């Protein structure tokens, strides 16, 4: 039994390193200590210091240096006795403080254990590096294994949500938080890798193309951002079906919210989308010859962020490995080529260069890439070229062809490009759900992997509504581990005295989404539906909803076109630009009418089925992309509901991308923020287990003397409690 076995890999990268000699010297010393701040202005930089005396209500210590100071007693931050140290559950901790909490985290990291729980929840500090601890035999071991019995593991929490799956026969979801670059999209694949591997009919193909649908969606949907190498453009919502028996019957995938305007735009240093390095590094000269492709270099769309490749990653192996995935999956190679082609369209329409002509309207000189793109795609070039630059709409009842000018066609040639790739990628996903429904699931576990939260110099529609999602999962945590919590307490009247945990994301929530009053996402809706509203417009509005009014947000005195927004996590300016155009999602019709031609079955599809190419429709107009996503995260939100929710939090070590670097500073606005130290408290403080007395009576009236046929219901009354329906327990 390699748990027993302190040669094992098991021991060696999931435990703690058995300690010295002189650790054991240091472990039973009488000595007490405090963590505490030799710089007051940092207050997130600890040092330790040995406490010499104390009074009744302070305490004295020495610093580093040596010098001596006094606390009181109430503002104290001790520091645990040491046999804590890389404890494998802070609910044990004696001191519950920040720097105690960090402390153990640190050890734990410095060690490589990137696991520990927090209470009822998992915390994951991202290494930044790879542990053989995924592997089969690591996966073998969980098998079963009471959360006790094994260390902290991501599998381990996969474990116990197929355990309760199963127990309770009910759904649950796993619900991985965290900033971006945090891990969570590694966690997201291992609960996959667990599941697949645990519920899996063995004697691997559907379990395998769940596995391969991976690959597929991260190429076309992650990309390298300033704070994530492969962060995801797109959340997902991943169900993975399990029939009666605890077998894998299938697997469906929701995604949310692609980042669209990565495709003709990124930030300095950043990435587009994996996918068109990999084509352009993994095709064929056959293959480049006959997509008119070159290097990345010679592509605009690709040419601006002065980045192309990812240290570490090879584009030209990540494309083998797509492939083999649609492979897998399933894709033909006509679909395959299809894809490509649109990718290499992509590319050509993003180097069309208008040009102004005559007079206001443009001119298209070089038909090129004009004709380049046509041809992947196609459809016809001249349909194409009056398509983008004179569509036309409607005037009143009249018919009036536009003359766009130079700005305008480029922006429509933008919109075109965004809605074949986000209309590609819904595709994939449709393609890929088609090929894991296969049953009618009697459960699920779902897998929540969503872009986490994010900050960047520039902040747009797109971040807020990340922000927003990441607030809103923050949310459902402070529900479930508070309020939901407490309100049982207080309901079988255990006589728990209410606590404020001081957690609440909902004032922001509200700011945002609020109906009546109208939030932010309701002004821009209603600005975005107006005739002579403009980004300034909407700008205005908002503060003058929400300026000096609303303790969320902010008017700021340095700028006109921003907001400040104060999530969880921290405040966020929004920068105004483009708001309306990007919540209208803008098509002109003559495009859809050029591509609804194209002699290409997928492109066809993009724009001839009704399930990828429709629009809903708000009465007199279109559903905005706002209303739109509220709705698609309160669906999510009101499913998850349904599950029993297990919680990782993710935790970034620091803002590099670097490996041993744990930052006290950012680590702590993590702790902090995502309420891991209340939620410690929780789990101390309260009674996690319940159970209605007949329930508890019929179950088990073995080991009483007791009918199965409540009251009368030896084992210690400290870790238990007498409510209303139920008794509860520790
Ligand atoms: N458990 C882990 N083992 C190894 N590397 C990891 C682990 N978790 C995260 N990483 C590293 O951190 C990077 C960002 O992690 P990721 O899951 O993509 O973040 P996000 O929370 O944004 O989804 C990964 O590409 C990988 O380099
Ligand atoms: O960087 V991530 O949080 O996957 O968008
Ligand atoms: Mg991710």
């Amino acid at each position: 039994n390699p748990i027993h076995d302190r040669t094992s890999d098991y021991h060696k990268y999931l435990k703690v390193k058995q300690g010295d000699s002189d650790l054991f010297k240091l472990t039973v010393s009488d000595k007490r200590y405090i963590w505490y701040n030799p710089d007051p202005d940092e207050r997130d930089s600890y040092e330790c210091g040995e406490i010499v005396s104390e009074t009744s209500d302070s305490f004295t210590f020495k610093t580093v240096d040596g010098q001596d100071r006094q606390v009181k007693k109430d503002d104290a931050n001790q520091r645990n006795p040491i046999k804590f140290d890389g404890v494998e559950d802070m609910s044990e901790l004696s001191y519950l403080n920040e720097p105690a909490v960090f402390h153990n985290l640190r050890v734990r990291y410095n060690q490589d254990l990137i696991y520990t729980y927090s209470g009822l929840f998992l915390v994951a500090v991202n290494p930044f590096k790879r542990i053989p601890i995924y592997t089969q035999e690591m996966v073998d071991i969980f098998k079963g294994r009471r959360r006790n019995e094994v260390a902290p593991h991501i599998f381990a929490i996969s474990d116990v949500a197929y355990r309760s799956m199963l127990d309770d026969r009910q759904n649950q979801s796993l619900l991985i938080t965290g900033e971006s670059g945090a891990g969570k999209t590694e966690n997201t694949k291992k609960v996959i890798q667990y599941l697949a591997s645990v519920a899996g009919r063995n004697q691997g193909v559907l379990e395998q193309q769940i596995l391969q649908a991976n690959p597929i969606l991260e190429a076309f949907g992650n990309a390298k951002t300033t704070r994530n190498n492969n962060s995801s453009r797109f959340g997902k919502f991943i169900e993975i079906q399990f029939n009666n028996a605890g077998f894998i019957s299938g697997a469906s995938i929701q995604s949310y919210l692609l980042e669209k305007s990565r495709v003709v735009f990124q930030s300095e240093t950043e990435r587009n989308y994996h996918i068109f390095y990999q084509l352009l590094a993994g095709a064929t000269a056959e293959e480049k010859k006959a997509l008119h492709l070159a290097g990345p270099e010679s592509f605009n769309y690709l040419n601006q962020s002065g980045c192309v490749d990812i240290k570490g990653v090879s584009d030209e192996d990540e494309f083998k490995i797509t492939r083999q995935a649609m492979d897998i999956v399933g894709f033909s190679q006509e679909e395959q080529m299809s894809i490509f082609k649109i990718i290499a369209g992509i590319l050509h329409l993003g180097n069309i260069k208008f040009e102004k002509g005559a007079g206001e309207g443009a001119v298209l000189k070089d038909k090129t890439a004009l004709n380049a793109a046509s041809t992947v795609f196609g459809v016809n070039p001249s349909v194409l070229e009056k398509a983008l630059m004179e569509p036309r709409i409607l005037a009143g009842r009249d018919l009036v062809a536009q003359h766009l000018n130079v700005e305008k066609s480029s922006s429509s040639r933008d919109a075109l490009v965004k809605a074949l790739y986000g209309r590609l990628f819904l595709w994939l996903v449709k393609k890929i759900n088609n090929v894991l429904c296969s049953e009618r699931a009697a459960y699920f576990i779902g897998v929540l992997d969503i872009s986490g939260f994010e900050i960047f110099k520039v902040n747009s529609f797109e971040q807020l509504c990340i922000n927003y999602t990441n607030e809103k999962l923050q949310q459902f945590f402070n529900h479930h581990m508070f309020k939901v919590e407490q309100e049982e307490y207080l309901k079988e009247k255990i006589n728990w005295t209410f606590i404020d945990f001081g957690l609440d994301s909902q004032a922001t929530i509200d700011l945002i989404d609020g109906r009546q009053p109208p939030g932010i996402l309701a002004l821009l809706d209603e600005q975005s539906v107006f005739p002579n509203a403009t980004d300034n417009t909407l700008i205005t509005k908002l503060h003058s909803h929400f300026s000096k009014k609303n303790a969320k947000y902010e008017e700021p005195r340095f700028s006109k076109t921003e907001f400040g927004v104060t999530h969880y996590a921290g405040q966020v300016m929004y920068e105004i630009q483009d708001w309306l155009e990007k919540n209208k999602d803008p098509l002109q019709q003559d495009l859809e009418l050029c591509f609804k031609d194209s002699s290409d079955n997928v492109v066809t599809k993009l724009f001839n089925d009704p399930n990828i190419a429709s629009r809903a429709k708000k009465g007199a107009n279109f559903i905005t992309v706002a209303a739109q996503y509220k709705e698609q995260l309160a669906s999510l939100m009101a499913t998850l509901e349904t599950t029993n929710p297990h919680f990782v939090r993710c935790i970034i070590p620091n803002n590099k991308q670097l490996p041993a670097k744990l930052e006290d500073k950012v680590v702590l606005d993590q702790l902090r923020c995502n309420g891991v130290l209340e939620g410690i408290r929780i789990t101390r403080k309260g009674f996690p287990n319940r159970i209605i007395y007949a329930d508890f009576v019929k179950r088990y009236y073995l080991l009483a003397p007791v009918p199965r046929d409540q009251k009368a219901t030896n084992i210690d009354p400290e870790q238990y409690r007498f409510g209303i329906t139920k008794i509860f327990f520790r």
